């Protein structure tokens, strides 16, 4: 399903099929076994390019996973400055 190929699409920060994928009706709420949506996962990977093309699509910046953590506190958990910077 495009959930699922846009959740992976983010993990690998293929930006080029988060684009099409997103173009195509993909749910950025879409969420994996863990409850982590496309915004957690490439923030988890540091893709800040696919983070900052998911939020501007209308991604729930605030959207929590299952340890209730958000992207920003992932970016901050990994100390990833660049991205706490964008999700702050
Ligand atoms: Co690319
Ligand atoms: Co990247």
């Amino acid at each position: 399903d495009l959930g699922k190929k846009l959740l992976e699409a983010a993990r690998a920060g293929q930006d080029d099929e988060v684009r099409i994928l997103m173009a195509n009706g993909a749910d950025v709420a879409a969420k994996d076994k863990n409850g982590s949506t496309p915004l957690h996962l490439a923030a988890r990977n540091g893709h800040l390019e696919v983070v900052k093309l998911l939020l501007e699509a209308g991604a729930d910046v605030n959207a929590q996973d299952k340890f209730g953590k958000t992207a920003f506190d992932i970016s901050i958990d990994n100390g990833n400055e660049d991205l706490a910077e964008i999700l702050q």
